[PDB]
C-alpha cells in the first residue's frame, strides 16, 4: 500500500500568519514549505511522538561531547528537565500548522539559547543529529522508497525554518 | 586522514564529530564531487532563481556584485565541498565568506534558507542517480553534514 494520503484540500490553510511576521512569508516559500509539506508533517507526527524518547536520548548523548554544553545544562535546569521541553518542543515541530503562536514560540526559546550564553554553531549542530536521528526512524518505518524521500525533504524543511527563526 | 586540522581549530574537530562527518563520510562526499560537478550550473543556476521571494536579497548582489560574478563563485565554492578532505585553508575560506557576508548586509535567517533549495537541488540529483536505497541515503546524509558544518563556520 503507500503510506502518506494524497488528499487535495485536507492541505490548505495550514500557514495562518499576520503583518507582524511578514517576512516568515517569504520564508515558508523560500523553503518550498507550504501547505502539502505541513500536511506531510502531520502525518509524521505520530511516527516521531513514538520514537520522540530515543530522539532525545540521542540527543543529549550527542552533545556529552562538548563539555562546556553540558555545563550551561547543569547552570540552568537538567538533563531530565531539558529532555521533557524538548519531547515537546520537537512534537510540534510537526503539527502541520505554522501560526504567529508558532513563531513567538520559537522567539521566546531563541531569546533563552542567548541569554545561557549556548554559542550559535553548537545550535546547527546539534540539528544535525536530530535529522539523523529522524532519518532512520522514517527509513525504518515508511518502505516506499520514493515516500521516504518525501518524509526525509518535509522535516530538513522545518528543521530549517527552526534554524531561521531561532537566529533571526 | 582527510581532516587536516591544525590545534588552531581544536573546536572544529569537535563538530565534526558532533556532526559526525569523519574520513568515511567525507570519502563519500569525495565520490559525489563527480555529479555535483555535471550538475554545477544547473544547481546554481536555480539557487539564484529562488531568491526573487525576497526582492532584498537580489538588491545586495547588483550592488556589491552582479548575479554572473557571484556564479562564478557559487559554482566553485559549492564545487570545492565535496573536495572530500577539510583542512586549515578549508575553514578559513569560509571566515572569508562570512566576513563578506555581513558586510554587505546579508541576514542570517536568508542565509539560512538559501541552503535549503540547495540541499534540495543535491537530493533530486541522487534521487535521479542512485537506485539503491542506502548509497540515496549515505549520500544524503553525507551531504546534509558538510552543509550544516558550513553553516556553522560562517555563523560562529
Ligand atoms: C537544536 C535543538 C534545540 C532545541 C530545538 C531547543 C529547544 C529548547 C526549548 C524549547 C527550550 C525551553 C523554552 C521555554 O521554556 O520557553 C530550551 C531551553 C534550554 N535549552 Fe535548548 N534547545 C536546543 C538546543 C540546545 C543546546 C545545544 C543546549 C545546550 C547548551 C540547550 C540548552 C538549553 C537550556 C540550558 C535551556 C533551559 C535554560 C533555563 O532553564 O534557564 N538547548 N531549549
Ligand atoms: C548557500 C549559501 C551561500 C553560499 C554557499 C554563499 C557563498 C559565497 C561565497 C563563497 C562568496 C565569496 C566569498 C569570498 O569572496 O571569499 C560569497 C559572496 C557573496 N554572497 Fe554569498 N553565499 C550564500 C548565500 C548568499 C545569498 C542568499 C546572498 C544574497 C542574495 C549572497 C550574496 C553574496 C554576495 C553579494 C557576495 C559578494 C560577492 C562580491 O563581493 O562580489 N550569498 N557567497
Amino acid at each position: 500500500t503507500a503510506y502518506f494520503s494524497d488528499s487535495n484540500g485536507q492541505q490548505k490553510n495550514r500557514i495562518q500568519l499576520t503583518n507582524k511576521h511578514a517576512d516568515v512569508k517569504k520564508q515558508l516559500k523560500m523553503v518550498r514549505l507550504g501547505d502539502a509539506e505541513l500536511y506531510v508533517l502531520e502525518q509524521l507526527q505520530p511516527l516521531i511522538q513514538e520514537n520522540i524518547v530515543n530522539i532525545v536520548d540521542a540527543f543529549y548523548k550527542n552533545l556529552d561531547h562538548e563539555s562546556s554544553l553540558m555545563d550551561i545544562i547543569n547552570d540552568h535546569s537538567s538533563v531530565d528537565r531539558l529532555k521533557q521541553t524538548l519531547k515537546r518542543h520537537i512534537q510540534e515541530m510537526f503539527a502541520g500548522v505554522i501560526d504567529d503562536e508558532f513563531i513567538e514560540k520559537r522567539n521566546r526559546i531563541a531569546s533563552i539559547h542567548l541569554r545561557i550564553g549556548l554559542l550559535p554553531k553548537w545550535y546547527m549542530g546539534a540539528f544535525q543529529e536530530l535529522l539523523l536521528s529522524m532519518i532512520d526512524i522514517y527509513e525504518a518505518s515508511i518502505t516506499n522508497q520514493q515516500e521516504l524521500l518525501k518524509a526525509i525533504k518535509a522535516t530538513t524543511k522545518i528543521l530549517n525554518l527552526e534554524q531561521q527563526l531561532v537566529l533571526e
